[PDB]
């Protein structure tokens, strides 16, 4: 079957590339292996933010609740209810994205595709051939090489589970370990967090690292940083006690590898193609998502660009702008991407760290405005949660290029302040916006 | 009699606000407050309002939603008490924190009621005081309606001295501040009515708002009655008390609210000593820099007839200060495009025009609206799903954005910085430029079609 356009992953890149293709009168193919949506809805941002919420539940129940005058007991948590309830919502977004496709008249292709040469493709016994090609193949959990790895599970596995397990290590700490950490944590498990580095999340503006070990301290998981897997062995009464390269050692009953995630870009016959990958195997792919051969182009967690869904699908739909409604330039810029991520409190950043704003326009240049206050949903209780927010400024116009927050609605308000930034706002235009009240966000536009 | 650069009448949102800033500028200064420090906001306004909101989202936790995420749970007991004594000892802490503020900016704090004696005298306690400037911020209060057995309904400060939670309660006025009651009080387990003089609560937001309210208070409460003008209250014999309507509908409760409107308080401070001038509603008629018609005396918040939020009180307070005393002669507020955050079930989040508002002014020609609707994704996996929905409203060729409106979870948080961008002139491409934060309510916006 020959198509004007296909796209090898239905994940979030690859189907917003080819509905955006298809509006141009681009007769289309989606090829998926397993099931529509791909990390994002099936094992990754919808089933993690269920989690996130039911955690939010068993936390108002236990943990606020009593301060604000409700004695309640959690008679059973009955785990099944939970899983159905998601499972099926899961179910109902699989429906709406056929119903898309369909409309768009894309033909979707069940099974996994492999390369034949630069312009064809063996899927299912059948060979299809098209002009334009986009892998957008994504990626996988990463497993340690060390002695017993395989008694621990990943974050597909989590998904997974039958029951929640009573003591869990979660081993890794970037933002998916933090927040799986966090969310089994709420759910009321013995949960141990150990992250290889100094500090949680290491990357982020050093506020938001020093607040979460403060948060963790607190109300859990237990953090242990400078920890190195060294082995894990699977006791005679079933437990599992993971060893450290330091000669710490835990007792758990579910261990989840959180260490990081790599491209699936190995078993699709490539080298046929000509395709050039890096030395961590990630597709190269230039400002445009171009791979080295005309034709075939690349979107997403296997480009080795930053592992967010809003990003494989604004990649995705700009690329089909650019090829098929006559835009050259139209590409997506990488830089001031926003990022949520859904730990205990939430954490809102876009733009500079203060270390990284500092190195690149000096000390001189940089003014630093900081907050910090209880979130007044936990001021009236005994278990008060810290809102640190930053805004990062640069020049005497202090123009913003960081915005960071970790507290209470942070999830919901960074997205009008990236909108904001992006479109160069400085200190001024923050404080010439009337605060709403009561609210966590105004203390962004009354920054003293 | 002392003599101060710059006197307060009002210890509440602008009072404060002003005052701090003037002090600031090495003006010696006096805040005269009659009852508590910060006013209607602290004391019976936003922040019990909201403790009291975030107890109503926990017991729908717990009672609604907890049972379809797997939590069969059982409420042993709801101590009012003790949720009250917390929320107490909060504000009484707030107190202490502006006490500290005032204090280390040397304000002089007098607690008592002012009354003018002239354009430049005040008299509280029987002392005299004399000021250069003065500022009248004396917020405003409760209306109630003149009809037989007003007197057995409270209004919203009797609200937040309620000893219990009652049975059966009725709200009478469906503006923003009975809406957040109703929906507060159905939360936290009354069986509530919410009545409404007109067709639709909140009557002058967005219609797409008025109907996604109406839509969900059908389906979890309160109960609601439109076109109830009343009539008459009776008290019954076991004390219960029956709102009676004109056209003839009924309904017995055990406490009845009237949240009908706010007046301004102007009337017992001797405005005609000082010259200054009401309109007809009885607000102080102010100019754009907040002066009144005598030189020297100022007002800024509700008191003068501009929109209802300690957020606008505490801006043209501030500027009014750096006006007078750090040489900003221009200084003043827009009052344009201020964001409002109404806390219903699910809360409110409008600025700008609704799009009746811009048809009017653009012509229907000239503008384009965006509307996207969906379900909250934390109601989605439960039999209680509520809809949230949102609207760009955009005029002209370039589709500058003149007003952004939407209901539904997420909506208190997300708004302030979408506010920051329509202030900065944001256009539709504007928002669609932006990367998505997925998953949010708030991505939304910038992924309109
Ligand atoms: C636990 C977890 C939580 C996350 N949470 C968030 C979050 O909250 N917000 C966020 O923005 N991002 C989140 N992410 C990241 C997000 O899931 C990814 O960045 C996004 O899914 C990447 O899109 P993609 O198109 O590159 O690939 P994917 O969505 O992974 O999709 C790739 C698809 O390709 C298919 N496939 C692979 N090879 C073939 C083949 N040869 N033939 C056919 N089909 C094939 C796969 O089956 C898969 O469906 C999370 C990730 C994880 C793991
Ligand atoms: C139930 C309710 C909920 C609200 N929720 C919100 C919300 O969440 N967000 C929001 O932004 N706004 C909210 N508001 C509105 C906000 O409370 C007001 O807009 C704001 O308080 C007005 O500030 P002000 O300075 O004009 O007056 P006020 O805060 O009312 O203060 C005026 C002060 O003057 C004092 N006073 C009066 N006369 C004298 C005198 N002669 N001598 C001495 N002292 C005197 C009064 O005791 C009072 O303390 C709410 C209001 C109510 C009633």
């Amino acid at each position: 079957k020959h198509y004007d356009y296909i796209a090898i992953g239905g994940g979030s890149g690859g189907i917003a590339s080819i509905n955006r293709a298809a509006m141009y009168g681009q007769k289309c193919a989606l090829i998926e292996a397993k099931e529509l949506g791909g990390t994002c809805v099936n094992v990754g941002c919808v089933p993690k933010k269920v989690m996130w919420h039911a955690a939010q539940i068993r936390e108002a129940i236990h943990m606020y609740g009593p301060d604000y005058g409700f004695d309640t007991t959690i008679n059973k948590f009955n785990w099944e209810t939970l899983i159905a309830s998601r499972t099926a919502y899961i179910d109902r977004i699989h429906t709406s994205y056929e119903n898309v496709l369909g409309k768009n008249n894309v033909d979707v292709i069940k099974g996994f595709a492999r390369f034949v040469d630069a312009k064809t493709l063996e899927v299912n016994g059948e060979t299809i051939t098209a002009d334009h090609i986009l892998i957008a193949t994504g990626g996988r959990p990463s497993h340690p090489d060390i002695p017993g790895v395989e008694y621990g599970i990943d974050s597909d596995g989590f998904f997974a589970l039958p029951a929640l397990p009573e003591r869990v290590a979660v081993v890794g700490a970037g933002y998916i370990g933090v927040e799986l950490g966090g969310v089994i944590n709420g759910l009321g498990a013995k949960t141990h967090l150990f992250e290889m580095f100094d500090a949680p999340l290491p990357s982020f503006d050093p506020m938001i690292s020093e607040t979460l070990v403060e948060v963790m301290n607190a109300e859990g998981p237990q953090l242990h940083t400078n920890a190195i897997p060294k082995a894990v062995v699977k006791n005679t009464d079933g437990s599992l006690t993971l060893e450290l390269e330091d000669g710490r050692s835990e007792t758990v009953d579910c261990l989840i590898w959180a260490i990081g995630r790599e491209p699936a870009n190995d078993n699709i016959n490539l080298e046929a193609a000509g395709v050039k990958t890096n030395e961590k195997g990630y597709i190269v792919v230039d400002k445009y998502q171009n791979t080295n051969i005309e034709g075939i182009y690349a979107v997403g967690d296997n480009t080795g660009a930053v592992e967010l869904t809003p990003v494989a699908v604004a990649a995705g739909r700009r690329l089909s702008e650019r090829l098929f409604n006559n835009k050259p330039d139209e590409h997506l810029d990488y830089s001031n991407i926003p990022t949520v991520v859904f730990s205990h409190p939430p954490i809102g950043t876009v733009g500079l760290t203060e270390p990284q704003a500092r190195e690149q326009y000096g000390d001189d240049q940089v003014k630093v405005y900081k907050s910090s206050f209880t979130a007044m949903y936990t001021a009236v209780t005994t278990h008060r949660q810290p809102c640190r927010m930053k805004l990062v400024c640069v020049g005497s116009e202090e123009k913003i290029v960081g915005i960071h927050g970790i507290g209470f609605g942070m999830d919901e308000m960074l997205q009008g302040f990236a909108v904001a930034l992006k479109m160069g706002a400085t200190k001024k235009d923050f404080d010439n916006t009337v605060a709403i009240h009561p609210t966590a966000a105004e203390e962004f536009v009354t920054m003293r």
